[PDB]
């Protein structure tokens, strides 16, 4: 079998993309960021707290002929930004771009922070990482993902995001329509769960490339490229103007500027992310100082390859015995 979904920026900003998904029967279909850094399926539901629902659509158990509880089961997550959700769980069926799994673990949210519920566009999550990391108590959940393997053509999927467009999200088979060269496939370790890989090294605009092994992962649940305190610093020192800024929280830029690209290595290969695709806009309205797109991952523990670094090439999540990554140039 195979799937194929349109992913959709939930802004002018790329600053997440919804993808729809088919839950339960009849179908309730609910528009979920579909995330490769977390493991957990989790949808605002008819048991969210009312005062935590502000215009998202909701999945409800009860009018779907083949949800069963899985009695006794929770589930509780806490993300890299500080927000979270938790609540119960059922197995209902679950489709995505026609590729149906029975049975897949559908965590029914009782409670989400307030960033959650501020955000109207997103219905819940379907993670993508290893199965590992699934939140389920006491017995831990596969993912969509590990659910369809085995009755997919190849145990793949991949994602292909676009920049201020729509992409999509494939699984079970590679669109050779979808990029241009070859794709370079690169070691992948699951030791934490997460799609984690090394690459090789970047340049700056037109500058030389520097090789250096940068260990990341790649996350389309996260916007923005966050990479050592050194690189970041050699890219944003090529923007007259722009500077780190604690009470902003990050790295701005004058909005007047003109962005360098930034290119990252993937093996012998390599990624260029244009300019353009690293200016988050406007502080705030009206304001002339302007959000990068690349990030100091100092805070954070792990150097995460996001929706910035993705979006510039077609990205093959190989998830046969020994996973790999793929990335090429589209
Ligand atoms: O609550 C948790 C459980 N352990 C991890 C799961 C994936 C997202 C990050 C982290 N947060
Ligand atoms: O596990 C993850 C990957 N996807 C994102 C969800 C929202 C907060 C940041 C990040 N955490």
């Amino acid at each position: 079998s195979t799937g194929s979904a349109t992913t959709t920026p939930i802004d002018s900003l790329d600053d997440a993309y919804i993808t729809p998904v088919q839950i339960g029967t009849p179908a309730q279909t609910l528009n979920l960021d579909f995330d490769t850094g977390s493991s957990d399926l989790w949808v605002f539901s008819s048991e969210t707290t009312a005062s935590e629902v502000d215009g998202q659509t909701i999945y409800t158990p009860s009018k779907s002929t083949t949800a069963k509880l899985l009695s006794g089961a929770t589930w509780s997550i806490s993300y890299g930004d500080g927000s979270s959700s938790s609540g119960d769980v059922y197995t209902d069926t679950v489709s995505v771009g026609g590729l149906t799994v029975t049975g897949q673990a559908v965590e029914s949210a009782k409670k989400v922070s307030s960033s959650f519920t501020e955000d109207s566009t997103i219905d819940g999550l379907l993670g993508l990482a290893f199965s590992t990391l699934n939140t389920v108590s006491p017995t831990q959940q596969k993912t969509f993902f590990d659910n369809a393997k085995a009755s997919l053509d190849s145990p793949v999927f991949t994602a292909d995001l676009g920049y201020h467009a729509p992409g999509t999200y494939n699984f079970g088979f590679i669109d050779t329509t979808a990029y241009t060269g070859s794709i370079t496939y690169t070691a992948v370790s699951t030791k934490q769960g997460f799609w984690e890989w090394t690459s090789t090294g970047y340049a700056v605009g037109s500058g030389t490339f520097k090789s250096t092994s940068i260990d990341g992962i790649a996350d389309t649940g996260t916007t923005l490229l966050y990479l050592p305190a050194t690189v970041v610093s050699a890219y944003w020192a090529q923007v007259s103007g722009a500077k780190s800024s604690s009470s902003v929280g990050g790295y701005v830029f004058p909005c007047s500027a003109t962005l360098p690209s930034f290119t990252f290595g993937v093996g012998s290969a390599r990624i260029v992310i244009p300019g353009d695709y690293i200016d988050f806009g406007p502080i705030s309205t009206g304001s002339s100082s302007c959000f990068g797109g690349i990030q100091s991952s100092a805070g954070i523990g792990i150097n995460i390859f996001g929706d910035v670094a993705l979006k510039a090439a077609f990205v093959v999540f190989n998830g046969a015995t020994t996973p790999t990554l793929g990335f090429a140039s589209k």
